[PDB]
């Protein structure tokens, strides 16, 4: 590493380089983070269930640890995430009888949560994924079904953004989602954000999760999505980048190690990805990987539980992979 290029420095004039972490991985991959990133995202500890597990009971300990680590190393922090159909406790949508609360009650709870969480980290966290994955990933419908939407109505997103803006008007507020480059979903996301923006809703950016594979999405699809979203006048952040060695249909579990072909194609894939990102440096301001080294990745258990994946730039021994060299040489 002594002579190894530093990711954040390599892209100093293009965009921040980040990593999703948790207190455990911060310790386990501490030096890698210190040497390469200038932005941090909580992989799970800033999600609803990990911040307010019970009404009125806030558990900021793990999140505080992540933020402290970031600030002590002059690293920016992205807040993930306020309103999502996943990892949100049941109490949020129920009353005493266990029945669903009303629209006004859920809005009160939403505002209180957003207000409390956002205010605590105001001045330390510069952006927030306010709404996460609201768009349907399948079907002809625009929106995915969720208790938030069901109880409040389709304007639940408008309210979420307004609440966050009030809590910290200096923060950049994002709509974050995956499969953001497949045409059908891209158009739904574009339509949604455009509609919010056309209503004066304070949404400042679109978060492209980029949970990609070696083949999907294509570079043309990525370029088209970047341009389509950028045309709305919003800032763009790649928020959870990883390049899986397995396509969606590939559910093998025997592979103890990636083939030379996989490693080679991944290197090419990452080089092409970053060449494209650099080309659009004017609209892309941050690129965060959902992790940093192959010794820790949510893809080891998703979508197939119990297997192993090698989706990042560094291997399990924290050594640069072929993908690292192509990525930093664009
Ligand atoms: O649960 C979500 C995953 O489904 C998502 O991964 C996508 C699954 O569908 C595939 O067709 C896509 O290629 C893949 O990106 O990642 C985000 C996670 O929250
Ligand atoms: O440890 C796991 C996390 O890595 C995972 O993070 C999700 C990745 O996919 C994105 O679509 C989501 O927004 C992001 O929260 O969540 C589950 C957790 O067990
Ligand atoms: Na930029």
């Amino acid at each position: 590493n002594s002579s190894l290029p530093s990711l954040r420095d390599v892209f100093a004039n293009d965009f921040r380089i980040g990593a999703a972490v948790n207190p455990v991985t911060i310790e386990m991959q501490k030096q890698l983070l210190i040497d390469h990133v200038n932005s941090i995202t909580a992989e799970n500890h800033m999600k609803f269930e990990h911040l307010q597990p019970e009404e009125g009971k806030f558990t900021f300990q793990e999140a505080d640890r992540i933020v402290d680590f970031a600030c002590s190393h002059r690293m920016a922090v992205r807040g993930h995430t306020l309103v999502w159909h996943n990892q949100t406790p049941d109490w949020v949508f129920q009353d005493g009888q266990g029945h669903f609360v009303s629209r006004d009650v859920l809005l009160e709870r939403m505002k209180c949560h957003i207000s409390t969480v956002v205010r605590r980290y105001k001045g330390k966290i510069y952006c927030w994924d306010v709404i996460n994955e609201a768009v349907a990933d399948e079907g002809d419908e625009l929106l995915r079904p969720s208790k938030w939407r069901q109880i409040i109505g389709d304007d639940f997103m408008e309210q979420a953004f307004l609440y966050a803006y009030e809590a910290d008007p200096d923060a950049l507020l994002f709509y974050n989602d995956y499969n953001e480059c497949f045409p059908e979903k891209r158009e739904k996301i574009f339509a949604l954000v455009k509609s919010l923006r056309d209503k004066g809703i304070p949404i400042h950016g679109i978060g492209m999760q980029a949970h990609w594979s070696l083949t999907r999405p294509s570079l043309d699809e990525i370029r088209a999505a970047i341009e389509r979203y950028a045309s709305l006048g919003v800032v763009l952040h790649i928020t959870a980048l990883d390049v899986s060695m397995f396509e969606f249909h590939d559910r093998r579990t025997d592979l103890a190690a990636p083939t030379s072909e996989m490693i080679e194609r991944q290197a090419e894939r990452y080089g092409q990805i970053f060449a494209l990102f650099k080309e659009y440096r004017d609209v892309i301001q941050s690129v965060t990987f959902w992790g940093i080294a192959d010794d820790h990745t949510w893809l080891d258990n998703f979508p197939v539980h119990g297997r192993k994946n090698w989706p990042l730039l560094f291997d399990e021994q924290h050594k640069p992979k072929p993908a690292f060299w192509r990525a930093v040489s664009v």
